[PDB]
């Protein structure tokens, strides 16, 4: 597991990506993966059982947890990580496939231009996915701090029982870490698009 | 774990598959595997215990869960993934075996034609398996949204107790993701069959 | 993890096995392993706790589960998989050992004949093990469908309490899959024996 | 993970071991490891909780389980596997060390003789360990069949409550498998010692 | 997994780091990782359930644990390990990227100087992160010894119930180990900065 | 995973260690690791829950377990294994670093002498750590046999309730195994120091 291998794997063997994607984006992906793993394995553990309510009627706890947490934070970050990693996977497979096609046997200039457009559009899609997940996170959970207690009131629960959230401060810390990682990813993606466009326009002149 | 190795592994070292199977189908397989892993490990966890009913007679919960969920979604997707991956496995083993037979020592043209027919029939079988699992999913679970509560009524359960489903919205989200992945796989398989047939007929002329 | 490596590993580097064992038998072994893993990890989970009875006397549930399920299906398939995989392991080790002995330094014709007989006898033993496990499965569990409820009556259980089986339809589906895989393995083993004998007799003439 | 690598790893790169140790002993070790893994992971699971007694005084179940099962079967087989595998590990390390010493720079004949004696004594120790564990198994658990129920009577338990054993028939099956594997290992070890001594004496003449 | 590979991986292939970072810092990182793994897997296990209170009102235990342990020690050390490992990751990626850029085709002297400044600033950031986490640990948990029992008093808990901490002495031991590892890391980082600055100034003269 | 690789990895690529450390010490480390893994995974499982007391006041069990078992045996052996393995890790990193420094470009004689002193001092530290952990084990747990029942009397526990220890005989067996492994490690370390000193003094003459 040498460093050249890990760097090449995270780079995607893409000859158009600049140092922002080669170094900073890959590092932040590693950082976000590690934080997500820690949060998933420890903080949001059996989150169904951790979320407790002062009630005795069966099923009241389950409905309240679904009502106040339609999607748990880790699952949303898991989906976000998968979705934003998909265009990178597509670009890597495209590069590998083009290498294979070349290996079977100018047209190479056309291939390079196609790869350039593919990478730029992939970064734009990655930026859009990050922005969409950020907006979804804002829509589901206003603010950045985990709620401590909630006043649940739903059909299986009579008398408007109140429920408590396990590890609220710890979850707030990890929420800030994940949001910060996503925000910096957005900044880097915008920087890559601008840098590539500027360099391409300068080369055109 | 270089990208050439992963691309070759997912391709099956099949010289007749086009860029649709080399790139798009493999990527969607990776995407579907990751979503399934997340859903299996977190969303559909101890699904037997999550599905709860407001009753005290032992065994009522188990029978109700079996009555309304004959096959849980993850198991159906697990079987679907195994079944649709089987023809790809068969083609890969056929290619490896033909390479071995050649390595022991025109007939190679006949081998190439046999591989071509094998791949085309394998894609047709993969398409049929995807369609069958899609129809089974429609038959077992009408619609695309997880039911929130059900009115169970079976022998161990008196008085027609009602049961609640854990994480209904989250399960709906993953259901849509899995259905979308399966649908795009169907589209790509049809495209590969049409593309191969068109190219073969053009070559015949 | 290239395809040549996986194909060679499953083949056993046996120069007498035909395409049936190289391709079809190995694929079905992979398929059976995957289905067994899914069934073991999810379907037959904590099968002791899943099997429930409407009784309060401690130990009644344990005795009833032992009385109606002397050996759980997954353990039987696990033992079956180990036993039927053993002759393949023996042949692979024999081939490796013969290569080592040759590497230390006609007699090679005698070695080839010994390997031929070893492979044929190994396939016969594999067929016998499959048939024996099939008969044992028939003897323990008549039919192919998991029982839904049973009327247990044993010493710790008074009043002949009835017990329920968790996930009966899902277990039936996996039972059919495992039985089908075993049946096709039997067919392929018979085909290999017949094909080898026919080819050997033809070569004798 | 080629077959030559696995065969070499299990052989210990020992040039004095005959085909019995290269092939049959290694295969039985693999078989015993797999059966032990299955038994440990499934059959003897939370064996403390599975062993149940019809009593309410806390700690009675724990003392009864300790009183009738001083050492659980899997732990005894785990210790047996470790102990009988230790001399093989010692021989492998000795061979590697001798290769290293040779690599630093007849004396090689003396080295070969020392390796021969080391291997023979290691096999004798392996045979003794197998016999000792077999005798211990006989001493702790007379017979070969798991007891179904026991009549416990110890200080925390009043009124001589009776306890039940979970999965008795399944445990009996695995016990027979493990005992059979150990017995065949004893036979093979005796055969190796006799074969080596006979061949050495014949060479002396 | 040879020693040269592990040493190179932990070194980051950085040609400016001295023997302090190559040897001592990497060893302490390994030591800290192992201690953290042991503490996470065993000592701080289901820490939510281990922390118990003599009360019956649901949710009181959860709020008390959050009130006295806003962030559990393992999570804080996990975040600390990730944060202090990040600059090392950045330097490694920078070195790999510079090697790639060189591989595409004095400027190399400028590259070496940039790498030198990058490494020095990274060590300073690593030192600052260690100091910040040390101060946070002091702020959250005064002293170095785990509290045995606490007198919780919060809204869901009436009558000021008292709670007990599981494994206090064991947690104290691991706390001292982790604090000692962090302290020595601080000392080594300061030593590296001073050594590099002294050597650079001497070279300037 | 060839034997040369494993032997080299456990040796540390140290050219001054004799056959005692190359072969016997490495083997005993492997043996101790395996026994510790078995004990940790099975014997000392959820040791908090296994240790039970005949009481109903919450938290009494936790305090009693902490009072009679300040540090559980597996954690002590885990810390012991980490601590005694640390000097071996330091020597391996030193050798790798010296190889790297040599690779950058008599002084080699000075390097060899420094490595010799480093190894000797490391063995002395390893011996001291083993002796210290042995004394700590004696201090915490007099004797070698696990206590069966204890008479706990602490603040949360009224009336001096008695507690029982799960699997006392099994834990005694593993305790003897671990103590024996540590004792033989002490003997081998003393032998290595004496052998190296004797050989060095003889070479001086
Ligand atoms: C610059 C940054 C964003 C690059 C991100 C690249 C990441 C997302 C890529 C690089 C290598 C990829 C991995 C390569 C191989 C596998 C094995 C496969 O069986 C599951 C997916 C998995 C694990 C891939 C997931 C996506 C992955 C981790
Ligand atoms: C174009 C797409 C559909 C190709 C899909 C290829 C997938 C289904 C193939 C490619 C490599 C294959 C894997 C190769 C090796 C192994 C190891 C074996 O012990 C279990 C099965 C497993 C894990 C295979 C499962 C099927 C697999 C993942
Ligand atoms: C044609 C078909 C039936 C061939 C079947 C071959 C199977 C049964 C063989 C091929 C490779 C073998 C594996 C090779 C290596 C190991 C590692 C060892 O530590 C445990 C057993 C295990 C995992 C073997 C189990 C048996 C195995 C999986
Ligand atoms: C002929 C038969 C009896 C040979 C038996 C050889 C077995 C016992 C040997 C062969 C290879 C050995 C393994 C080689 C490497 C490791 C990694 C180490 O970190 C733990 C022990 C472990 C897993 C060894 C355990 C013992 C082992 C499995
Ligand atoms: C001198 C000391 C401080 C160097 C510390 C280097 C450590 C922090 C570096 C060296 C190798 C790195 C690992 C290399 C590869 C991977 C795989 C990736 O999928 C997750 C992160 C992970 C596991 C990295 C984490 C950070 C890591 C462990
Ligand atoms: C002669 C005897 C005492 C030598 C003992 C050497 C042992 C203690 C050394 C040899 C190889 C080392 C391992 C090499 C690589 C890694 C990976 C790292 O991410 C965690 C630590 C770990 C697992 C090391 C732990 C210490 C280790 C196991």
């Amino acid at each position: 597991m040498n460093w050249t291998g890990l760097y090449t794997l995270l780079s995607g063997v893409n000859r158009h990506s600049t140092a922002i994607g080669r170094v900073w984006l890959s590092v932040i992906f590693i950082f976000r993966i590690m934080v997500l793993v820690v949060a998933a394995e420890s903080v949001w553990g059996d989150e169904k059982s951790s979320f407790i309510c002062n009630t005795l009627q069966p099923g009241c706890n389950s409905v309240c947890y679904d009502q106040f947490f339609p999607i748990s934070h880790v699952r949303l970050w898991s989906l976000q990580l998968i979705l934003v990693s998909t265009p990178a996977l597509l670009v890597a497979m495209h590069v590998a496939h083009q290498q294979h096609i070349e290996k079977k046997m100018r047209h190479k200039v056309h291939i390079s231009g196609t790869l350039w457009w593919t990478y730029v559009i992939s970064v734009v899609f990655r930026l859009l996915f990050e922005a969409v997940f950020m907006y979804v996170f804002y829509l589901l959970y206003p603010g950045y701090a985990m709620v401590r207690l909630v006043k649940c009131d739903v059909y299986p629960c009579p008398n408007t029982v109140d429920c408590f959230v396990s590890r609220p401060t710890e979850k707030t810390v990890f929420t800030v870490f994940m949001l910060a990682a996503s925000g910096i990813c957005i900044i880097l993606n915008v920087a890559e698009v601008v840098y590539l466009i500027i360099r391409a326009c300068a080369r055109r002149a």
